[PDB]
């Protein structure tokens, strides 16, 4: 495969785009942590990976506590010896509501995992890619990194600010063997979405020019590309995967 | 004075920017309240502004703190009666390190002001425009809303997110005669500058076409445009003033 | 006025934004050259800003054609001696049809107007600004600068080159004493289609572009150079 | 090989980074059609192809004339009997000039290679798809469509434009099968920059943060990847391929 031998980290990796992405890099090869805040999604994450021959390893992370994701980084290392390649992908959606009605509490979450949490994973990957030649960083933003979702102020802020540490990464670490892009899906079909009626989904599909939603392993399929030597001229730079959401 | 008897309030008030922010407003006819968290340069530049004909009043606030964020625009009504304009201005710039190297407290300090400050503002002052008719918002953010700032990643990331919360407010209430619009200033000459070489002063103008660094007044100007019944079609948008900083 | 003493010169100026743009400089003092391909809307621009107390003349020109807009600067140039602003404004919209469907002449002319007169514009008003102290050009782009407009891929195509030619005329001349910016207006006066992209909920007004081109065309924007500036009532905000 | 049934066809593709996108695509399956103005360098390039095991064979076609492109895609259909793939990156880099100096002839000369070459490439590519149920365009643009080239102001103008068309193509074509997608690569180590001096190509690697220039190969595997299936949701989109040097 094309990432064989390569270690990689993925957050947020018990469902969804990280659980795609996860096995996306499994299947080509590289030993996986699977890490998430639920552990029964995790541990199962890993089960299913090791069930279509792959290898990976399980470890809860609250990507909000700085002290956690340290020693998610460390234990990559202690469990696999390395780490070459690292996915930030643990999200949350926050309420909706305006941004005059939005709660104090509902903000500083999302901006803790959204944008703390990937910058907590940055500092400490590169930290660790420092000592064993380089790697490589794909940051999971979002179309909402450079257009707004209405009554989601806290998650458009969020994913700007990932796009942004993303250039700076990228600008940063150019001559030191480390690469770092950013990542903006759409609407993905993922149960998250299962309470929206079926008239809010025929809305949400609207605003796609493909004429339908996402899906995760279409979002894994750029991660993959974004992570493996094949992108190798790319950094700090900010990749669509949104069905022509934001050409018009 | 084209905000004649407008109420505006401007955040960081009382250097730089945010000073020549508060006399474009005064000078234009508003009645300004300047906040600062140094009482010393409030209470000058409301005396410096009075002295030139304008009207002013001074309310210290800091922008990382909500309830001092909510008690300024309260204390705004209570001296002038309502809100019409305002300007988040304060910021900081913070360290400068290497992402990986980003001190923990160093990345959320420049977040809660540059950042969370920014939405207490938005949050406290679309609360009392939508109970007296509207009203502008203008949000400083940098040329660094859209490009990296090597050594800078919190502050860049803190001003990408900016632009993002700019977008979404303006989206949100263009319907409820509410606007919101970002400013991206590039460097500008202040004190803060004048510590730097005579090597990296020339390096710092070189990255701008026009060939200088700007003046605060300049970014004032934009300020009091979309502060205006002048810029009445223009909202969620981010305007540069950067002396061709991003045009290459 | 603001634009007091000052030579400005609008293409398109007999209707729509480019005669807005006319009186709003006008208004603020500067003497206006008025252009437009239609001799009868230019001719009755000048005496409706006369009328209001301004001073404007009237030069025909097709700005596809670049000789008749080097023959345009030069008659400013013999009417008000000089060339201080420069507004692009011309355009047309073309025909609406898919890309694969597009035709060839209808593509070219649409490029023709909307792209190459608005470079043929700034050609010629930069060798006249260097030689009377510099200026400032405004060339009008659109939201289309930046974002699609279906079945129209011509002028959205035309509209982003302008906004790249913008960016290389203000790094190229911004020690050179002149400045030039963008405007990128949404849809200005099924409508409620259109209006329902507009997060403000109804369309701009004329006077509301020109607004933005006037500050832009000012001393106040002394240190905006290279930028695209948007006034489209939120439609790219989303 | 992840084109294996499919036909594409690479225009400018005798050289730089054509010929390695006309590489990638034989590699992979794809009988490819390599167009070129140069025939020596089209035949050169269709006998490499043969001799690493690939299928290609050479047309001769100058992408400014309408009629030659319109041949050039009917002739594909002749040879290989459908059109899945189109790559339009011929383009020309134009006089050097500040625009008020620059040349009537000069500018219509970038625009008609570098723009409606691009337009006519896509019309009779489109035409061809429709009638074979559908396929992917990758449009080369540069760093260029979104930052300016200071001499070359006719060079940013076209890739600008370009960006603009593929936003537009893939915005109208998302539900008829067809994906429409732009590289924007830095500056690429070929013949063409060994006009440079030592001093102006350490000037000009000075602005790429990755430290160096970068190979054809590095934009040929974005092509790639944006040709394929993997790119399933990804459409109407600009991709760098820059060594950061739109970052900051
Ligand atoms: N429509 C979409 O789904 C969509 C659109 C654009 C961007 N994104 C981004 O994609 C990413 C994944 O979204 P998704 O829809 O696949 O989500 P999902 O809810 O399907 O999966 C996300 C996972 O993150 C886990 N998680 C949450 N906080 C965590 C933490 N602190 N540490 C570890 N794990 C944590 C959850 O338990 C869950 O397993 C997010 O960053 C999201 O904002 C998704
Ligand atoms: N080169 C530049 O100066 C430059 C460039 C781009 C953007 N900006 C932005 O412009 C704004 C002002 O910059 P400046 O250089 O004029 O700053 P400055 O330091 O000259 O003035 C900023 C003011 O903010 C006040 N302040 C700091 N923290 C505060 C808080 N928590 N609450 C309230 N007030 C607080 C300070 O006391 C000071 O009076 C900031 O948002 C900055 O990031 C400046
Ligand atoms: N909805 C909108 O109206 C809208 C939106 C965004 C951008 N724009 C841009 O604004 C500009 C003006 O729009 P408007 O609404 O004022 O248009 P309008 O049709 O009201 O006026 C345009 C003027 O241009 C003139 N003109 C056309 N071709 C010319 C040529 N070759 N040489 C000289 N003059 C020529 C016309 O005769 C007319 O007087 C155009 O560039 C347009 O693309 C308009």
């Amino acid at each position: 495969g094309i990432l064989d031998n390569k270690v990689a980290l993925v957050t947020g990796a018990g469902s969804g785009i990280g659980l795609a992405v996860a096995h996306s890099y499994a299947k080509e090869g590289a030993k996986v942590i699977v890490s998430d805040i639920n552990e029964d999604h995790g541990n199962k994450a890993v089960e299913d990976i090791k069930a279509q021959g792959g290898e990976a390893s399980f470890v809860k992370a609250d990507t909000s506590n700085p002290e956690e994701v340290e020693a998610l980084v460390k234990r990559t290392v202690e469990i696999y010896g390395r780490l070459d390649i690292a996915c930030n992908n643990a999200g949350i959606g926050g309420e909706q509501a305006l941004a005059g009605d939005y709660g104090l509490d509902s903000w500083r979450k999302v901006l803790s995992i959204n944008l703390d949490g990937v910058f907590y994973g940055c500092k400490y990957e590169l930290e660790q890619m420092e000592k064993n030649g380089g790697g490589v960083i794909v940051n999971m933003a979002s179309i909402h990194g450079i257009v707004a979702a209405p009554l989601s102020s806290a998650y458009t802020s969020a994913k700007h600010a990932v796009v942004g540490l993303t250039k700076n990464i990228g600008a940063e670490y150019g001559q030191k063997n480390i690469r770092c892009n950013a990542v903006g899906p759409a609407y993905i079909e993922t149960p998250l979405l299962e309470s929206l009626t079926k008239e809010m989904k025929e809305a949400l599909i609207s605003k796609h020019p493909m004429g339908r939603l996402g899906k995760p392993e279409e979002v894994a399929e750029l991660v993959l590309f974004l992570s493996s030597e094949k992108s190798s001229f790319m950094t700090g730079g900010y990749y669509l995967v949104d069905g022509g959401y934001t050409a018009v």
